[PDB]
């Protein structure tokens, strides 16, 4: 084809094979439980890492090579993005992808402007749509990048960036609903302080949630079923972002009484900058009922910053995806690779060669943690462990009929309480010998 | 006097004093808008710090120099502790303290023994309390210590200890009413987890909720009026820490309906353990309406565990006292050293000179901070700054008014958007001004 | 057997044995080039977690249930650990063991009696020595649990101290020797600071170097053939500890010209506290001819501690065991498990269970390592990399006949500088391969 | 006049001034033995952040406004900015300047074009050299924005970018002679690795070292008489750079005989991203007599990228400071600001106002460090401290007459080993005293 002629389709071809251009673990086609591994796993492409990112870091300028580098008009660009688009779509075998706003048009110089070129190319990228495999996963609202947003967004200390945010979402809530998306996700970039000397921090808060409610009224008012997602970061670019972590949001959402529309979609790069594990944010998430959607990745725990690595730690894809099965699997969401080349890795094929890693990695991941739901392999120690919860006191306790004063007579007349090893280095081996098997 | 002979009552010198054993910026007895320094300040003394820490750490042993350790017998021990309490208390000028139930007296075979050496020295302290000025900020159970507390105590996998738990938590509620404490104190030391593999999360917060909710049925029942607390830490010794910080604290008192009964006790070596600012971690309190307490210390942020050093960063201490001002001050909560002497300062009069620095440092930092609210430096700035919300668009926008479809509307209209600086070196610049005046 | 009954020699089984007390990865018998898994690991037993760790930490007391926790004289207990001990060598299966002078007696009021209680111990020591497999790896001088060594060892400000750790040390060294140790171990626990208020740092680093110079005059005095070694920590319980890192340790023995005496002991915790990955504290030591053993363990990147876990990430395993065999494996050095089974991990037989999980993932790694050198995956994409520097200009650059004047003719006559991608991603893929093969 | 209309000159005006546009605490004019405030500091400004950056960030794009925005031919743009800097020098009042080669001329499509620009901007500079008081500190050469170092630029796999490198380093070396530059710095932001997959360390190590010799070589002959700097940082582009920080610097230099030819420019926000204080690297440079010159500014220690901020913290200058004044002051090093306006800190002032800010807290700092060392404050407590190697075991293991025979003797007669308390607590709050005096 024309934007990645020296590749062909990527398929699968086992873990004994050489060829670098396919799947050694990821079998689209291979079926689990009467469904097959693409409908499990749900990849999506992120369309402004793949398409729009130049290797440009804080030190240096682009490095990537990308045939679309040749237009000089802005629009030219756009239109030659979406069909590179949707011919890497084609030869990854992608199912789905992710988008804002602002990564398929560019901005002009008025909003009226600004959403005549975006109404061009979601008319283009629907065409498109009619013919390819590849639905929108989900879309969202660039509202960072523009200098506007310096102070934030819908906490922004001017109105009429509140305003303009308003405005830019509704726009977005629109094309998402157009081109059928599944979800709508906010990651408030600026929405966060650099310094508490100049912050009312109850007012940008108030007004986040103000935000965020006419978001859902709106969505309520031109019917968009999608659900409604939350993405964490504890920092980066500002030095406390509001949404830090899950429990963060949550404590947000259910003060303001909006927790009942919002679920969370979890990028494994975001939670270790928070220090917590990848699954320890995807657990908390689920036993709240909000683990919604996954930006799949990885950082480097040694590095303070977003680095947005193709993820290829097969214990981390399993004990991430050991959470999703628990939960019964994907309903809307999916993995999102919210991954980036480095800026080393320029040349197109690497494009294909990073998402091969990542995928590859989920897939491989995902059979391993199948298997240990589905021998029981923690939950029967998980049952043993606090079996002492099932009758005796422990029953009293969960079923609401001790308190203090008979708990007090019950534990005067107890004179030894013998406890049993936790047991996790045999977890661990046992994980290990699945990993492995 | 018997136990620090060397040392006389510590009294208030000025900064110009060479005298080591003398307050160069607490002046106890100075007035300041009808209260003096020290009704404003709160100044405690934490218990297990001060009287029965004695240098051990993970890697060597005790280097503590204390004249009560020559007694072999527990009791003994402890009855000299009381008396040495009350001797420290009245020369460092302390109008408070703070204690666990198990700091003031040892452990017996079993929970009746136990009780029974818990009444005869609550007894003594009594005793003590009728002709001292100190009285008890507030009071706590030490649930970590003990070999029973391994997998947690209300998080345990054993029924048993979930009920032990509850008998020492009513004890220490009665002891902490008798003595007249203003507060209690809940500190999850082992209330999270080591590994996700053996953990069943949703049940342990469901026990954690039952436990906290059989607390404040209890006290209502006693009629013990003192604000409970919930002491935030993100980990260590556990991995995680079910109470990380102040937002996951409070996602999950909202969630159980337990929200209007706690408020948070914040330590500064906590909340930068969770990588915030202490005083990001005290404003986000105070606009909840949770900032109950502090634990005035420091920790290191180039080490990642718990230093609990005494706090002499006056640009710190002012910081802090900003918000403690900003909130109208402390109501039942104070200032408690939960800091140590480091394992290198084991000479008795080190425990003086540790107490010294933290109340100078606090001291200045107050009467900077009150300057700052005072001449409305910060609030005239963030005033100017957030004008725009005062009329116009931004009036309707919080009054309920605007909606995406007006906003829109308002936004298409507009064509350049106008932002002002938002000074941070300048406010850095003016802080030192205060700090230096 | 007399101190684990229940459990038998432990015997590789493969990894689709269900039996918890078994080898599933590591068969000391299997051999390869020549030399058996056994020789080419030479697994080491930590005297010091194994036998006389008790589950204490900092916010609690211990947890280990041990079957000669009955005994209340010190010499009883002292002897009763090296029955222990020789029967855990046995059932495990090693061919190594370390231990520091103060884990194998107690000390007594003076020095004299300290070295007499020691000469006891080594005398038994060596009994069961003449009839055991396990040999002595590598002995070394606890200088940091004493009170004494408070403000350091060699680097203390009380010359006193300095001349007992003189003392302390020539006694070790003569032990070591006698056991047959092929290494003899430094870690400066207390050779740091705490803070540099009070700190001649000039002073110390010169007291540092003349203690080490003169252990390596008195090893040659008695013809101790071991190889000496420094272990590298950043901190903790200093707040600096002047062995940092590697490259610190090499910018010192250097300075002091010591570099010729000393090669490290790299341990996995220690490396990513100073924040770099193992692999490269280990490839670093390698490329400068001073990779002498490994501590085998791992701490968790998220906690700030030294957690010495047991290691079974086998990703790590692997990469760690890639340097050593490219250097051409273990001379003298070997794999010393410096872990311990968690708190929550107490009953006996959790001992095996850490030790096997450990030895497995070591065991494996080093089986994947092996086919990656062996294959030359990655050395071959290293050549194809470097490859200018074979002739042209990047010849004359490697062979000293360029300089800045004929490069600058050079470079003024290219216009196009091309970059071929350095392909992480893919070789990231590649690995994993290897892994799952 | 041009560029600042807004601005006037910027004077000393004492602390209680409420003009924003003055000194507080720097006069320049206050003599201190002997010499000015001015001649004491020297502070200079970075080109680079100073009239080249434009508030992009990783997320977003330029907010600065600056009035040589309007230019579209670089050429233009270039002596714009040569204008604007010395507008800008006499109106801070700042006697040095330092410069990146390619922050003062664009590049254009070849070398010869490139040095032609330069040349150009260079003879530009070199007439208001001539009729202004400030003058160049230090030059340096870019080698990490422009594409072709992606995998380094001496470090780098392809030859022809070692070639290139060389060029622009004599080219550099060249300029910063005529324009009379003090001292000339290296900074390796490319000169690390991103993955250990495809990395000869020892190769790229070696080339690092070819390169530097070839640099000292070239500056001989051409008679250059400045210092030459290694600047250290752990990180950032890079996943490890090499210069990783001051002790690995000279492991380096040591290593490949460099070492008298170099000293080390230490940036504080550089320190504390590999986890060391300031002060400590600072201290550490000083002992080994490599601290040449600094880069004031700070970083958060909260956030794990370089921040370069203003500095503010006037307790952290004032022990920075500390330690210039105990190595006798600057040579030829000075402080350099290597610091920039926050993205929000958009407007033409705000560059006034962050220098204001930093000079003034380095100010105020010298000025309390002078107090601490002439009343020797710290030194007689350390003098006291160590008095125990002044004569007995302790003067004769200084002199060289002891060993471990010899101790060995000496310790076992001893019975007590007595210390004395460290007093940081103290020592930090007389550090208090002065800093508020
Ligand atoms: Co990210
Ligand atoms: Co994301
Ligand atoms: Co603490
Ligand atoms: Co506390
Ligand atoms: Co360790
Ligand atoms: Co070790
Ligand atoms: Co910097
Ligand atoms: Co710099």
């Amino acid at each position: 084809n024309k934007y990645f002629e020296n590749v062909s389709k990527i398929k699968y071809e086992g873990p004994k094979s050489n060829n670098p251009y396919s799947f050694k673990f990821y079998n689209p086609e291979e079926v689990i439980d009467g469904k097959t591994m693409e409908e499990h796993l749900r990849f999506s492409i992120a369309y402004w890492h793949t398409f729009t990112a130049d290797g440009t870091d804080q030190f240096g300028k682009a490095t990537m090579q990308r045939p679309w580098n040749h237009y000089t008009d802005p629009m030219d660009i756009a239109k030659a993005r979406v069909e590179a688009a949707f011919e890497f779509f084609d030869k990854i075998n992608a199912p789905y992808f992710c988008f804002h706003d602002r990564d398929i048009a560019p901005e002009g110089d008025t909003l009226r402007e600004t959403n005549k070129n975006l109404d061009t190319i979601v008319a283009m990228i629907k065409d498109y749509l009619k013919t390819s495999k590849t639905k929108v996963l989900w879309g969202t609202a660039n509202l960072f990048s523009n200098p506007r947003f310096v102070h934030g967004a819908s906490t922004s200390c001017n109105a009429d960036v509140f305003a303009y945010s308003a405005a830019q979402v509704k726009k977005a809530l629109e094309i998402t609903k157009e081109l059928g998306g599944e979800n709508y996700v906010f990651w408030g970039g600026r929405e966060g302080y650099e310094t508490l000397l100049n912050t009312d921090m109850e007012f940008e808060l108030d007004n986040f949630a103000r935000f965020l409610h006419m978001a859902v009224d709106y969505a309520k008012e031109i019917g968009f079923e999608g659900q409604f997602l939350i993405e964490p970061k504890p920092k980066e670019p500002t030095k406390h972002q509001y949404d830090f972590d899950v429990a963060n949001v949550l404590a947000f959402l259910r003060k303001y009484d909006l927790d009942k529309y919002f679920k969370v979609n979890i990028e494994a790069n975001h939670a270790t900058l928070a220090f917590h594990d990848f699954q320890h944010e995807l657990r908390y998430a689920r036993i709240n009922g909000v683990l919604g959607s996954i930006d799949a990745n990885t950082g480097d725990m040694l590095l303070g910053w977003d680095t947005d690595q193709f993820p290829t730690d097969i214990r981390m894809t399993t004990l991430a995806m050991y959470e999703v099965i628990k939960m019964g699997g994907f309903d809307k969401g999916g993995l999102n690779f919210d991954a980036k080349v480095r800026r080393a890795s320029f040349e197109p094929e690497d494009l294909f060669l990073g998402h091969i890693a990542g995928m590859d990695a989920f897939a491989k991941g995902f059979k391993v943690a199948y298997k240990l739901v589905k021998d029981r392999v923690f939950d029967k120690f998980i049952e043993e462990r606090y079996a002492s919860y099932k009758d005796g006191i422990g029953a009293d306790i969960v079923s609401g009929k001790a308190d203090f004063r008979s708990l007090e007579k019950y534990a005067l007349e107890r004179s030894q309480i013998v406890n049993k090893s936790g047991r996790q280095e045999l977890l661990e081996s046992i994980l290990n010998q699945y990993l492995f098997a």
